[PDB]
């Protein structure tokens, strides 16, 4: 019944996560690092930077929905707080495709531990008293949206496949 | 209990699907047919194709979830069968314009009077028998897995925005 359906949800919702992190993951895997290190298109974001987007997205998951501290915090300011073509140094494209995956991991772990029922709690950046009224705003929720962030950014590197 | 969240489920995914829609419906208005012609990024499909693959797309969701016919079927040939490059002739781009505010209006309608538990039941390509030892293959499964398609469109049209 009740138990049992909120667990259904919860599946589609990790199984959504879990596609488009194998597609990406696949993705980055299939490119060298000169492919990956091109512009995904003429003056946008280059394979490089999305990789440590994304990574950087996934690690600030980790507090959010109060599964640990974040692996990496100095990806955010490179990946999150500064574009692109900010002259903000990089770290080697092996060592950001092995944080992209130990931060996958992390998550798969932890997630994987979660009950159905822990899904459904406020996400950490939402009070208790506006979590009343907006009870959506949960830890699938946050789930939910940055499954759609991977899948934007995904439809960017694909073009980086030629 | 257990009604209550069915429907703030089934609102967690119908605000995905709202979210990339205002997202992709905003874009498509901002750009003129000549920007909507051009290619996303070299050798990628243009802007118009994609508008045409995600009306045709979600026009099949109709049938999909029950919810009536599609409105358009000649779409699915030329912009879900057949690439962009095909050479077959597609509507002109305010036509196709058109066609996608009637299909996501179609389904923002038929989506408004679906109760939650609705949700929950098979969509029209699976049989009983194998809803049985998967229910998480529902509606909402369906709703869950086009907005991700959406949001991965949605990023190579960004690349429109000059
Ligand atoms: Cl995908
Ligand atoms: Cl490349
Ligand atoms: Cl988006
Ligand atoms: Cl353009």
């Amino acid at each position: 019944g009740m138990h049992t359906q909120e667990a259904l949800f919860v599946r589609l919702a990790l199984d959504a996560w879990n596609t488009q992190s194998s597609r990406t993951d696949k993705l980055i895997q299939s490119l060298s690092n000169e492919a990956l290190a091109v512009e995904t298109a003429p003056g946008r974001n280059s394979g490089t930077y999305l990789l440590g987007h994304l990574t950087a997205v996934h690690d600030a998951m980790l507090p959010l929905l109060e599964l640990g501290d974040t692996l990496y915090p100095q990806l955010a300011p490179v990946f999150i707080q500064n574009p692109d073509k900010s002259g903000l140094e990089k770290p080697e494209i092996n060592d950001l495709r092995l944080y992209w995956s130990l931060v996958q991991e992390r998550l798969a772990n932890q997630f994987n531990q979660l009950q159905p029922a822990d899904w459904f709690n406020k996400h950490a950046a939402i009070s208790r008293e506006d979590f009343l009224k907006e009870p959506h705003r949960n830890k699938l929720s946050v789930l939910i949206n940055r499954t759609n962030h991977m899948a934007y950014h995904l439809g960017q590197l694909a073009y980086l496949k030629k």
